[PDB]
C-alpha cells in the first residue's frame, strides 16, 4: 500500500502518472522486475544491484534519462518493503517513465520519474510444467526497436504472444525471431536439453539477457552441466530431452509439451529448479552475496 | 486547468491519472486518437470525429482492448469535453483508451478499457514553410511482430527512436523505411511524392497507418483532377520526386524541402493542397460539412 | 470397391498403388488436382474440368515432371471414371500426377509420370455457416524455394502443419502468412475480404494457388457489380474487415466468423457470392452452362 | 524379385505398394531414412543403424507423423531383410515411413504410419575423384515453413529442384544456400571445407539435416586433431576455400574440386577423412566397432 | 576514334582516367546506353533527351555532381557522331565519373568528368531468341544500393548474374529481387505474356526504368494489347505464353528457353519487336519525335 | 609526379590511367588493397604486406578477374615502386586490379586483368583523439547480391552512400548495419566493442570484408591478455559498450568517442590496442618483425 515514487514514499492511490503522458502514450519507459523470498528467518531480495544495474541500461539504450543511481534505488526498495512490512514473497516493479503531459513525440531533455511498487506475489507459472505453443507473432526485431531494453512498449508484441497462447489453450508462448529462430516466451528466457547439453539463444539473437537465464549459466557451471549459448530451431525444440522458461516471475518451469508434442520432465530441469529454490531461499553461502536482507 | 472526460465523467486535468501498474503503462497495451478542432470565427469545429473515433474502436479490435463505447458516444463526450472548456480557438483532442487496473501479469484477456479525453489548445507541428527530413536508421516495425495498423500505444517507441534520431542529427523529421525498404511514414505523419504530376502515397499494404488526413488529401486529389496512385515508394523516388510533403493531424500539410541534404521545390501541388485542406476545415467547402462537428 | 483410373484404364481402388520407392513418395515430386462433380437431380455436371486438367499439367511443367497426357484426354478419363461407378451424387475427383517407377536417386529427369483418376462421394469440407480461423505459426511455403503456383505435392507438408496446428487448438481452419508477412492462403483455400464495400483478395505474385474458385469468384464480382481488387492483405485488415471467406474447390464459398477471436458478420457479399456459386454449379446460370460437364 | 519389408511382413518387392490416394503421395507427409551396408569381403556390416532409425522417430515426431514401431525393432527388420534376401555386396537401405490409408482431407491427426524398408544393390552417388558444384538459385526451404531437420519426404521437392538444375547444365551437383544467404547444403549431402587448416561445416541452426555421415566426420576430426568450427559459411569462403567436401549416406566423403568455375584441389584433409572413413565403414578401425552391425 | 571528353573531341587513346580514380576504385559513376540506328537516307540517335534526362537523374540520385544540361549532352553526341562521319548503327556510351586521383570514400563536392564514345554495334542478344536461366545472385536492393540510377558499382551485381547464366551455357540470366521477384536481366528488362496480357515487374520491384521498357508500354497502348504493370514470380516466367526481354542493346528478344523449359517465340512478341524496328527506323510519323538526325 | 607501377613498368602517374570504356569504371568490376608502409627513422617498413597481396588475389578469384601476377611479384612490385620515388616517409600504398580494354558487353569472360601499384604519401584518415559514429539508414551490402568478403571495386558505391550520410549529417564516420541489422563494419574500417572487458568483433559471416588490420588486433589482444570473441553485436550492444574503436589500414585503431550522441571513453583497452600497434608497424616488438618488408 506504499509505493515510492520520485523519492518519497506514498499511498498505492497516489502513484499515478497523468494520461497524456509520452510514456502511456507512446510506449516510452523502462521497467524491472525483481523478487524478494521469505525463508521464515529474513526476507531477501534476489540480485537487486544487477536488477538496478539493467534498469539504467534499458534506459540508456531508449535514452530516456533516469536521475538515480543503482544504488539509491536499491535503496529505496529495500525502503519500501521495510515500510509496509512485508514478512512474505513479493515481486517488485521498479518503471521509469515520464511525468509530464506531452503530445510531441520530442522527447529529448525530459527526465524520468521512477516509482517501486512491492507487492505479494504467488507463482507465475504451473511448477510442475506448462504446455506452451510457438505463436504467429515474431519478436520485435532489433532493427525496428531496441529489444535488449526491457522497454515498455516492446510488450505489445509480447502481449500479442502471450494472449494467442492462452485463447489457443496453452500456459505460454513461444516466439520465434525475424529469422525463424526461437528466441523467448512472452516474458521469458528458454533452455532446452540437448543429448546431455544446456542450450539458450545468444544475446544477438533478439533475447532480453535475462538475470534468471544469467543465474542458469552460473548454476551450469557449478554442476559441471556442458552449456552453449547457441541459435535454436523449432525441430530442436520439438526433438529436445527438456526444455524450460526461466525468468524472474516464472522462476524455473518445466515445458512438458510443446506443438503437442510432450516433453519429459526432465532431470537437468529439477536440478537447476531445485538448485535456484535452494539458492534464493539463502541456503547456499556461495551465493549469499546476491541476496540482499531486508531487515 | 483544463477539464478532462474520464469514462463518462468531466474532471480537472489533475485528477485524470492513472495507476503506475497499469498494463498499459508498462507494457505499451493502449491506443490512441489525434483530433483537431478548428476556430473559424463563427464556431469551433471538429474536424472528422466520427471517423477519428470509429479508428479508435478499430485500433481497440485490432489489438483485443475492450473499449466500452461507441463511436457516437465517443464523439458526444469530445463535443462535452470542449464545451465544459469554454474552447474558443484551435485544439488538439486526445483520445487515449487504457487498462486503469494494476496488473502485472501479460495477459490483459476480459480487461475493460477506460478511455479519457483532452482536448488543448494547439499549435502548428510543423513549419509551415516546409520542413528538412532524413531516411533514418531505424526501420518501421513489421506488421509480422505488431499490428501496425492500430494507433497502438507501445507502436510509437518505434517512432520514437525515428524522431529522436532525425532531430538530434539537425533535421525537422523522420522517414522511415519498411523492412522491405520500401518509403512508409513519418515518425507521426504519413508522406506523399509528386512525381511527374502524379500524386503517390505508400499503400495500405506497406507497414503505414492509414491516416485520415491521407484520406482527406486522396479526396482532394480528385477534387482537383491530380492523378493519385497508392503504390511503393523507394529511396530513389524520393531523391528524385519533383515535391514532397507530409500529412497528418496535427501536421496538417507539410511540405519537404529537404530530403537527406537533396533540396526540394515547395511546389504547387502542395500548395495546392495545402490551401485547400485549409479551406475544408475552415467550412468553406460546402460538400464537406458534414465533416464539421460544430461544438456550440 | 470403385473403379479408378490408372494410365489409361479402370483398374479396382486396391491395384491403384504405387511402388512406396517411388520418387514421388519419398521426395514429393508429383502434381494434383481437385475437382468437384455436382448432381442437380437431372444429371451430373463436373465444374470446370477442363480448366483444373489445364492446371494439372501447368503444375507439372513447372516442376518439370512429364505428363504423357493431352488435357482433353484426361478431361474425358474423368468422365469414363465417374461413368464406370454409376456415380449419381456430388463427387470430388482427385487426379494424381508421379513416378511409378522405383527411384532412390533425385535426378528425376525424363522419367515418365502416370496419372491415377478418382472419384469419390463427398459432402462438405467446412462448416457451410462459416468457420473460427486461427493465423498460424508457419508461414507459406515461399516461391525462392518451391514452386508454390504449382498443386504440387511435396509443398503441402507446410499446409499440413498449418492445418493441424489450426485444427489442434479447435478452430476449423488455418491461415497462413507469407514470409513477407502478407496473409495469403488457408491450408487449402484461397482468402478474400470485404473491407467498405471492396472485395479484396491476395494477388498472384504474393505466394497463392492461383485457385479456379477464386478465378470463378473474381467473374461472379464483375457479373454482380462488386468492385475487387487484388492486393495484399495484412493481418489488421483482417481482424477489421467486414466479412471474410475462403473459397477452394472443396471449401465452396465459406464465411470466415472467427479470426484470433475477433468475431465477424456471417455477411451480406458472402452470402450473394456463395448463393450464385451455387446456382452456377448446378447449372441455373446459362451464361456459365460452357463450365459444367455433362457425365450422362 | 527381392524381398521388401513391409508392416512387419517380407513381401516381394511388387506387393510393396501403396494407395495413390494416400496423403503421403499426394501432400509429402511422410519420413525417410538412408543407410548403408558395406562387405569387407568377411561380412556385411550396416554402418549406424541404431542412429538412423532413432533419426526416423525423430523425424516423425517432429512432423506429427505416429510410427508404431521401436527404433530397435525396425533395425532388427532391416537385418531380416538384408538377410532374406541372401545379400552379400554394398547396399543402400531405404526405410520409408508413410500414411496406407487413402485420405483426401489434410488433418492427418491420429493416423498411424506404415513402414517399408528395401535393401538395394548400390556402388557410388558422385565421383570419388571430386564433383563440380554450382550454386543454385534455389534456396533451401526455411525452418518457418517447414522442419527441415526432419528427414520429410514433402522437403525433397526443394532438394529435385536444386538437383535438376545443377545437372541440367552438367555439372554433378548442387550447393543451396539458404534464406539468410550462408550456405548451408547440397541436394542430398552435408558440406564442410577447410579454410586455414580448419574445418568449418554449417552449423544445426542455419537449415541443415543432421547427417550421421556429418557426425561422423566430426568424430573423426577430433580423432585425427583436425581443428573444426560449426559457423556459417558464406560463398566467399566455398570460393576461396583451400578444399570443400560433400558428405553424406549415398555420397560418402566426396571431394568438391569445382564450384561455380573456381577451381579447388582435391585436398589432404578431405583425403584423409575419406580414408579414415572408409576403414571405418569395413571395420579396421577397433573404436568404431560398435557402429557396426553384423548381418550374418 | 574521336570520343568526347568534358567538352573537346579528343582521340580515343586520351580518353582515360587516372586509376586512383574513386570511380574506378569505388563504383562511383553513372552511365547510359543510346542507339543511332542507319536507315539508309539518315542516322538517327533513338530518345536522345530521355537518355541525358536519366544520366542526369542516375547522377542526383548517388550525389553526383554533373556540369552539364542534358541538352548541351545531347549536342555533344551530335557532335561526336559528326566528328566520326558514322553512317551506320551505333551504340553510345555516355559514362560520368570522377577526373581526379582520390582514395578517400568522402566524394563531397568533386565534379564529375563526362566522356561520350560513339562505336559501331550490332546486335547484343540472337535477334530469334535467347535461352535464359535464372541465376543464384540477387539483384542489389533498394537498402544498399540506389538501383534506379544506372549507376556503375552496381553492375558487379549485373556482372555475377551474366556470367553465371553464360557460364553454365545459356544466354541471359533472369534476376529475383530479395523477395524473390523475377524483375530483371543483367542488364534488360522483362515482359511476359500471360493469357493476352503483357506484365512487366513495377517500379517499386528493383527494375531500372528502362527506355525502351517505356517504349514497349506506349507501343502496347497503340496497339490495344492490355498491359500491366504486375510483379512476376518464376512460375508465371514458367507458365508463360510467351516472354521476352527489352532494352537499349537489348532491343526486343524473345526468350525461347526459361531453365530447360521451352517458350512459343510468340505473335506479341513479334508485333512489338517489329513495330519497334520500324519505330527506330523512322517509318512510323507519329514516333519521329524521338529522333533526332545526325546530318 | 610520382613513378607507378603498371603491368611491370614504371611510369609517370600521368601516363597510369585506364580507358573510360573499361568495364572496371563503367560496371565496378576490379578489385583493390590498401597497404601501409611506415618510416621509422632507420627504414621504410611496408606493413603485412605480403598478406594483403595474398587477399588482392582472394578478391580477384572470389569476383572471377583473372590478374596474372603471383603474391610475391606483387610484393616486389611495391618493394620496386616505394624504391624509384625513393620516398623516407609514410605511404599509403595503392594495388588496383581493373580490364583496361574497352568493353560495353557484361560478359567479362576470358578477360585479363591489369594492375596498377601507387605509393602515395599520408597522413592520418581518422582523428587519432576518436571519431563520432552514426548508424546509418543504408544497409550493408549483402552476400546473396555480391561478393562483400572481395575488396571489389563496385561494392563501394554502398560505402559511399553511408560515409557521405554520416559526414553530411555531422559525424566523422558511419557504422553499417547487415540485412539482418547487425553491426558489420564501418564504411572501410572494421569495428571492435569492449563489452565488461570482452573485445567483440563481429564474425565473417556477417558481411565483414576480413582486415588484416582486424587480424592484427586479434593478435594483440592474445598478447595482452584481453578475451575476444568474433560475435554478432546489436546496436543496443553498442549502445551499451564500455569502449569501441574503428580499425584498418587508413584508420590504424580509431577510438569511437560517440555513438548516435551517446558519448564512449576513450577508453584504456583502445589505447593499450593502438600503443601495441604503433609499436608493431615501427618495429619494436621482435615477433612481428616478419611483418615488416624494409624497403631499403
Ligand atoms: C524480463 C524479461 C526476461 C526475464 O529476465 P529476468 O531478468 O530473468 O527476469 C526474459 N525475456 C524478456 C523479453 C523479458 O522482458
Ligand atoms: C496518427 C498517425 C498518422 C496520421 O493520421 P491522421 O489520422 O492523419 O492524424 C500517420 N502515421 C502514423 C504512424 C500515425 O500514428
Ligand atoms: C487447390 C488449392 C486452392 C484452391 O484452388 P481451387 O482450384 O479453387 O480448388 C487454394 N490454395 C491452395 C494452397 C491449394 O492447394
Ligand atoms: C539425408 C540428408 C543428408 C545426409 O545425411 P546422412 O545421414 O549423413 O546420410 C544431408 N542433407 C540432407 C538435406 C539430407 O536429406
Ligand atoms: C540500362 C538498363 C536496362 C535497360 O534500359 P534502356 O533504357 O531500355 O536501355 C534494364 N535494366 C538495367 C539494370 C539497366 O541498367
Ligand atoms: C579494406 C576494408 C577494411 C580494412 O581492411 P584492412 O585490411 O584492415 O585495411 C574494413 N572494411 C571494409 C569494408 C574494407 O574495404
Amino acid at each position: 500500500m506504499k509505493v515510492w515514487l520520485d523519492g518519497r514514499l506514498v499511498d498505492e492511490e497516489e502513484a499515478k502518472v497523468t494520461v497524456l503522458s509520452p510514456s502511456l502514450n507512446y510506449g516510452f519507459g523502462v521497467f524491472e522486475g525483481i523478487r524478494a523470498y521469505w525463508n521464515g528467518e529474513n526476507l531477501y531480495v534476489f540480485r537487486l544491484r544487477d536488477h538496478m544495474e539493467r534498469l539504467l541500461r534499458s534506459a540508456k539504450i531508449i535514452g530516456l534519462d533516469v536521475p538515480y543511481t543503482a544504488e539509491e534505488l536499491s535503496k529505496a526498495v529495500v525502503e519500501t518493503v521495510r515500510a509496509n512490512g512485508f514478512k512474505e514473497d513479493l515481486y517488485i516493479r521498479p518503471v521509469a517513465y515520464i511525468s509530464k503531459p506531452q503530445i510531441s513525440l520530442d522527447v529529448r531533455g525530459l527526465q524520468a520519474s521512477v516509482a517501486i511498487a512491492a507487492i505479494p506475489f504467488g507463482k507465475y507459472l504451473k511448477v510442475e510444467g506448462v504446455r506452451a505453443a510457438v505463436v504467429s507473432w515474431r519478436r520485435v526485431h532489433t532493427s525496428m526497436m531496441p529489444v535488449m531494453a526491457k522497454a515498455t512498449g516492446i510488450y505489445l508484441n509480447s502481449i500479442m504472444a502471450a494472449v494467442e497462447a492462452r485463447a489457443r489453450g496453452y500456459d505460454e508462448a513461444i516466439m520465434l525471431n525475424a529469422e525463424g529462430k526461437v528466441v523467448e516466451g512472452s516474458g521469458e528466457n528458454i533452455f532446452i536439453v540437448r543429448r546431455g547439453v544446456l542450450m539458450t539463444p545468444p544475446l544477438e539473437d533478439g533475447i532480453l539477457e535475462g538475470i534468471t537465464r544469467e543465474t542458469v549459466i552460473s548454476i551450469a557451471g557449478d554442476l559441471g552441466i556442458p552449456l552453449l549459448e547457441k541459435s535454436i530451431t523449432r525441430e530442436e525444440l520439438y526433438a529436445a530431452d527438456e526444455a524450460f522458461f526461466v525468468g524472474t516471475a516464472a522462476e524455473i518451469t518445466p515445458i512438458i509439451e510443446i506443438d503437442g508434442r510432450v516433453l519429459q520432465r526432465g532431470p537437468i530441469t529439477q536440478k537447476i529448479a531445485e538448485t535456484y529454490r535452494r539458492i534464493v531461499l539463502g541456503k547456499e553461502e556461495k551465493y549469499l552475496p546476491w541476496l540482499t536482507p531486508v531487515y
